[PDB]
DNA sequence: ATATGACGCT
DNA sequence: AGCGTCAT
């Protein structure tokens, strides 16, 4: 009871960059700011997939992986901007160039973990500490928070949208109580109050916009940043989970996205995020594992032990190209040419990161997928990196594939090739 | 014909 | 080491 863990040791929240590579494209080309407008790879095929839609696209039904042509039936002024293509494949170093300005600035602030090319999470709980005693039992101003839902307010005893805001928010800070700065209320709301500066600056230094979650953990940040998705950031507290996770689809949690999401549905006979908390852990564990079940057993209850690691720069570095129905590779020559132009592009960025920051990758891994095969990887082999040299690394790369090839005549190769993959990865500091 | 990054399991 | 899962 006394001993009774609530998780609210931390302040987590995670940003992510609204419709990130439109706004990159947006920036560069005034004539697509304030349009419906979409990024798309490559263009001969049914106008090439889109990757990113802005909000005016969106309320048309423009979306991800839609085709460009179908998406100009649904939005015939839909404008369009093309990744660049380098060697014949997608080249996206204009969005990791703008990834990096975004996490520069949010390094300033705190430790941040980078998520993807266009998130972060964030660990506030050390700065909020700090800027709680600088406050000096001082008030937060609404003003301090032009931008902030509280989830779960107004409510108790306006029609348009940021008169409910400040309504919440309003009565969120009536009730907040500076309780000796021990209050976990308090702290998200100083921590949200930082991530308004945070994004005030990201806004300020780079013209993009985007949206936060603010919460005590990962998975509820992250679930917080996408209530209130565009140019607006979301505290989640505590006692806001049980009527948030009452009627949260258990897909919609970091992680259940998938299969183990569709056996804890199927097997439980349950559909929302909050019918878990009937279950003991045990019960739990012997469903779905001892690391699984422990995991659901307190996520349910908001409770969540993630910690947010200090990583600002990827792991791996990898280029791909799936090569689709009739363009699967057949031919050694082929073979050899796309290993050739992935390993130039992978070389060049190798190089980039070296002298940016200071490691060197040690080891090579190879991944290609055959005609009639569901997965991602059909086949992964490693190999030394001794040398950022395209050519080297590609003649390596064929050297542990050629095997591979159930073909009698030589200069063929079968089963045709759907997929190259080349990545770097087991780095040590330079 | 929906590029590429992190991580778990064995 | 190699394969499977989940995600943006
Ligand atoms: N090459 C490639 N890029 C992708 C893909 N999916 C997403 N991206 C790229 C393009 C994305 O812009 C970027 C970030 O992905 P999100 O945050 O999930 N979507 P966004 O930021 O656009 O909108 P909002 O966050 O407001 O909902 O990663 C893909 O399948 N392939
Ligand atoms: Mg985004
Ligand atoms: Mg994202």
């Amino acid at each position: 009871g006394p001993h009774m863990a609530t998780g609210q040791d931390r302040v987590v929240a995670l940003v992510d960059m609204d419709c990130f590579f439109v706004q990159v494209e947006q920036r560069q080309n005034p004539h697509l700011r304030n349009k419906p407008c979409a990024v798309v790879q490559y263009k001969s095929w049914k106008g090439g997939g889109i990757i990113a839609v802005s909000y005016e696209a969106r309320a048309f039904g423009v979306t991800r992986s839609m085709w460009a042509d179908d998406a100009k039936k649904l939005c015939p002024d839909l404008l369009l901007a093309q990744v660049r293509e380098s060697r014949g494949k997608a080249n996206l170093t204009k969005y990791r160039e703008a990834s990096v300005e975004v996490m520069e600035i949010m390094s300033r602030f705190a430790v941040i973990e980078r998520a993807s090319i266009d998130e972060a999470y964030v660990d506030l709980t050390s700065a909020v500490q700090e800027r709680l005693q600088k406050l000096q039992g001082q008030p937060i101003s609404a003003d301090l928070l032009p931008s902030t839902y509280i989830e779960g307010l107004p409510q108790g005893p306006t029609v348009q949208k940021e008169g409910m805001r400040k309504q919440g928010l309003f009565q969120w800070l009536d009730s907040l109580q500076i309780d000796n700065l021990t209050s976990p209320d308090l702290q998200l709301t100083v921590g949200a109050v930082i991530v308004e500066e945070m994004r005030a600056a990201i806004e300020r230094e780079t013209g993009f916009q985007c949206s936060a979650g603010i919460s005590h953990n990962k998975v509820l940040a992250k679930l917080a940043c996408g209530l209130n998705k565009p140019n607006r950031q979301t505290l989640v507290s505590h006692g806001s989970v049980p009527q948030l996770f009452s009627q949260m689809p258990i897909r919609k949690i970091r992680s259940l996205g998938g299969k183990l999401g569709a056996s804890v549905i199927e097997i439980l006979g349950i559909e929302y995020m909050g019918e878990l908390t009937q279950f003991t852990e045990s019960q739990l564990q012997s469903h779905f594992g001892e690391k699984n079940g422990s995991w659901l057993y307190a996520m349910c209850r908001g409770i969540e032990h993630d910690p947010v690691k200090p990583r600002q720069l990827p792991k791996t570095i990898g280029c791909s190209k799936n090569f689709p129905g009739k363009t699967a590779l057949a031919t050694r020559e082929q073979v050899q040419w796309w290993l050739l132009q992935l390993a130039q592009e992978l070389e060049e960025r190798l190089t980039k990161d070296r002298n940016d920051n200071d490691r060197v990758a040690t080891q090579l891994v190879v991944s290609i997928r055959v005609q009639g095969d569901k997965r991602l990887s059909s086949l992964r082999r490693c190999c030394a990196l001794t040398r950022y040299d395209a050519h080297k690394m590609s003649h390596d790369a064929f050297t542990v594939i050629k095997n591979c090839n159930t073909s009698g005549i030589q200069t063929e190769w079968s089963p045709p090739l759907t997929m190259l993959f080349l990545c770097a990865t087991k780095f040590s500091a330079s």
